[PDB]
């Protein structure tokens, strides 16, 4: 069940068995062969920098090259010293997959999965062993020059980082004649660029599920989860069902409206997170994937049927071999012929598990670890931390260590309660940004790109419900024991592979202008300034702006309870009437007038973020039950959705009683229309519409944040002014009620948090879903129609009077099919609401 996990060191000498010296085309950056170990069966650590890029460099470059945060040191995996501990770092991780069944099992289908000996262009009866898809040259360093000795045939090669060390998405990038094999079931051995020590950070400010004592935090990802990510791109590489990259989410840039300039989301990406985001992707994208799969899956099988010669020629002894390897890998079975098979039971098994069972969302709850809650949440700064360090991370508990004062209520992976986790300053992490300015074409602002809200182009999703298309009468819609072996294999004289490389390509901020002081302008109003001296809360958005002294408060009441300071009193009585009205005031909650089917709303946000420039004019909560829920996405255009794909059919088929055929595939597909445009209206609500509404939920944690960070400020100013008898005494009190301040932001936000997703969901049933039926009703219309005509113009033929029949085939038109939850295809999306209403 457990594949072992052997451990080295850096120092160990080649053996011709398990420690060798690697050939890797691919690499750009190191053209010599590399130190490799072989860690596990067909998994080997190569702890070298990486790069495809055409003139690789380790160096920032002067502009950004990607849409994603980076970090550059062209130190980091230079010496043997850190080879060594980047190699023991992998091997230590390893085993902690080995700590689930799930890891094991995944594991276990990379070691056996290797890469078909062969792709599309091989011929049907052939073996082909000479690819580099299956093949890395192995050499010796020999009378001064490098030599091929021998070849592997590896699962998956582990390297270290790309220039950008916070790299995520380079280990997809498959280059030359390694993209076919990987879609077309055959697979192509798999090549992962990692650095474990560089943490990716998350919050769970928009989660009802963070820590009622402790309030929001930001969390860093646990490295055994972020590998075993990295090795579900593998496994799909490997089992030949990777998606291409031409299938993605883009970003929908526009004036008028903030958005992210962010990167494209390949819908591997979707599918390897798991979750409910992969509905992002409809059903009728994810059905022809695995259609296409089983396509090539029986493809495969027939190969191994008919296999008799092989490439190069002397291997031909070698057929029963991989005919068994291969065999086993794809799980097929045996016909009573003798000849191999897929069995359909077996291959939608198989392939469910590696497409939803083995993704991030599933792994991180069975190793009891914190996670990013969905696809589009917040990044923030990331950490760095020793992971082969036991007082700092355990095979059998992570961050998690009892003895260091980590459990479940109080999590290791927290980065403000974790003193060994180190935070990455924001002049060495290098981002995009969005530069904000008042009025034409007071100063600008800068906005970093991971503080605006994700919005996918619409076109983006899927295409297939907006085709006009034609119906005619044939449309519709136990285990091996792990056993480690010598790797090396005699030599195949593999012609050598040079691949271009990459270019690079630089990236520049956006530059938006904009009509009033809007939230990007009244969050920075909010500031406290870097050495703080003696500070006070104004009232005026402008004034804030202006002084560094002066920060800007949404709460009137607040801003005299603050300024006071201590005048000859006790100095808490004056703290706590301070934190007493700060607490009473964010806590305020007002029914709303009118028939809205938001139940209550949170008023405080118009005067926090000028939402609709509603402060001054002072009149939110009206203009809210005026506009309704749109208008807290502010520019965003009305939801619009285009006329659905017509159905029409042949001009004669007159011919054979599968006349009447063609009539039932109407009708059924015509049901299956209503279903594929609700999924398609939910993608757009996942990608487009839920991101911009937690928008609020950050930006409101944010101000709430920066009202605390102000009193306490202003707490510490008055504190080291007072000298009164109680001082001394009183200082445990005062620390006390500080912290305080955290739970009283954290229950404001449940609040919030409660608030927004009502919006949320009111939103796709009032903008979104009455458009989407409107458009399913002209389509109803349309397709009846079209079918009386068919029935009347093949009345001579086919029909005695069977025309009579066929008008209550048309009373199936009355009923609408209205959007219905409580329904086996709506679960994941119910389970979700359910969770966040409690």
């Amino acid at each position: 069940m457990t594949w072992p996990v052997k451990d080295f060191n850096y120092s160990d000498p080649v053996n011709d068995n398990d420690i060798l010296y690697l050939r890797i085309p691919q690499n750009k950056l190191i053209t010599t062969p590399v130190k490799a170990f072989m860690i596990t069966q067909n998994i080997w650590v190569i702890p070298e920098r990486f790069s495809s890029d055409t003139n690789p460099s380790l160096s920032k470059p002067p502009r950004p090259t990607s849409k994603y945060q980076s970090y550059y040191d062209p130190s980091y995996l230079s010496t043997d010293e850190q080879k060594d501990t980047f190699l023991k770092g992998i091997i230590k991780l390893f085993k902690r997959i080995n700590e689930r069944d799930i890891g094991k099992k995944l594991i276990n289908y990379l070691v056996v999965g290797s890469p078909f000996m062969g792709d599309s262009s091989t011929p049907e009866d052939t073996f082909d062993f000479t690819r580099h898809t299956t093949n890395i040259a192995v050499e010796k360093f020999e009378n001064g020059s490098w030599k091929v000795t021998n070849i592997i045939t590896p699962s998956v090669l582990i390297f270290g980082p790309l220039p950008n060390i916070l790299d995520y998405t380079a280990s997809l990038t498959l280059q030359g004649q390694q993209s076919n094999p990987s879609f077309e079931g055959f697979g192509t051995l798999s090549i992962l660029k990692v650095a474990p020590e560089f943490l990716l950070t998350f919050s769970d400010v928009t989660s009802n599920q963070s820590s009622a004592v402790l309030g929001k935090s930001i969390f860093c990802m646990d490295p055994v989860i972020a590998l075993m990510h990295q090795l579900t791109y593998s496994l799909h590489q490997l089992y030949g069902i990777n998606i291409p990259s031409d299938k993605r989410i883009r970003p929908q840039v526009s004036e008028g409206f903030f958005s992210q300039d962010g990167p494209n989301v390949q819908f591997e990406e979707l599918y390897t997170f798991g979750g409910l985001d992969v509905e992002i992707i409809p059903q009728i994208e994810r059905s022809q994937l695995r259609e296409k799969a089983l396509g090539h899956y029986k493809d495969i099988a027939k190969r191994l049927n008919n296999i008799n010669k092989t490439i190069p020629s002397s291997w031909i002894s070698n057929i029963d071999k991989y005919k068994k390897i291969f065999s086993e890998k794809y799980n097929f079975d045996k016909d009573n012929t003798g000849n191999f098979v897929v069995n359909i039971d077996k291959f939608n098994s198989l392939y469910s598990d590696l497409t939803n069972v083995m993704s991030e969302v599933v792994y991180s709850s069975q190793y009891n670890v914190k996670n990013r809650t969905h696809y589009f949440s917040r990044h923030y700064l990331p950490v760095f931390a020793n992971i082969l360090d036991d007082n700092i991370y355990t095979i059998r508990d992570g961050f998690n260590l009892t003895n260091k004062g980590f459990n479940i209520e109080n999590s290791g992976q927290n980065i403000e309660r974790n003193p060994a986790l180190q935070k990455l300053s924001s002049e060495s992490v290098v981002d995009l940004f969005t530069k904000v300015c008042v009025d034409k074409s007071l100063q600008c602002i800068k906005v970093k790109n991971n503080r605006l809200p994700y919005v996918a182009d619409k076109d983006s999703i899927s295409q297939e419900i907006f085709e006009n298309k034609i119906i005619t009468d044939e449309t519709n819609v136990v285990p091996i024991n792990p056993e480690i072996v010598d790797p090396l294999l005699p030599n195949v004289n593999m012609e050598p592979l040079n691949l271009p490389g990459e270019e690079i390509v630089f990236y520049d901020d956006i530059t938006k202008y904009v009509d009033y002081l809007n939230s990007y302008y009244y969050l920075e109003s909010q500031k406290l300034s870097n050495n703080v001296e003696n500070i006070t809360l104004t009232t005026s958005v402008e004034e804030a702006l202006g002084y560094s002294n002066k920060i800007y408060t949404f709460l009137p009441s607040l801003a005299e309870k603050v300024n006071k300071g201590v005048q000859a009193g006790l100095f808490l009585n004056w703290a706590n009437e301070v934190v007493e009205d700060f607490t009473t005031n964010i806590m305020k909650k007002d029914t709303l007038d009118k028939i809205s089917d938001v139940s209550v709303i949170i008023p405080y946000i118009g005067p926090a973020l000028n939402i609709g420039n509603s402060a001054l004019r002072g009149n939110f909560n009206q203009a809210f039950a005026t506009a309704g829920v749109a208008f807290l996405l502010e520019g965003f255009p009305e939801f619009t959705i285009p006329a659905l794909g017509v159905f029409t059919f042949y001009s004669s088929i007159q011919e054979r009683e599968k006349i009447i055929k063609t009539i039932e595939n109407c009708l059924e597909q015509r049901v299956k229309r209503w279903k594929d445009s609700y999924q398609w209206m939910v993608s757009n609500w996942l990608s487009r519409i839920t991101t911009q509404f937690n928008h609020i939920n950050y930006q409101m944690y944010d101000s709430l944040s920066y009202q605390a960070d102000a009193i306490k400020a202003k707490i510490d100013l008055e504190y080291k002014k007072y000298s009164g008898s109680d001082k001394e005494n009183i200082k445990s009190q005062v620390e006390n009620l500080k912290n305080s301040l955290d739970v009283k932001i954290s229950e404001a936000m449940n609040n919030i948090n409660k608030f927004i997703r009502e919006c949320s969901v009111t939103y796709l049933f009032k903008n979104m879903l009455p458009k989407v039926i409107d458009e399913l009703n002209k389509f109803d219309l349309r397709t009846k129609t079209e079918l009386i005509n068919l029935i009347d113009s093949h009345n001579i033929i086919l029909v005695g009077e069977v025309d009579r029949l066929k008008a209550k085939v048309n009373e199936s038109f009355e009923n609408t099919m209205p959007f219905n939850i409580f329904s086996y295809t709506n679960n994941s999306l119910l389970k979700d609401i359910i969770n966040e209403y409690f």
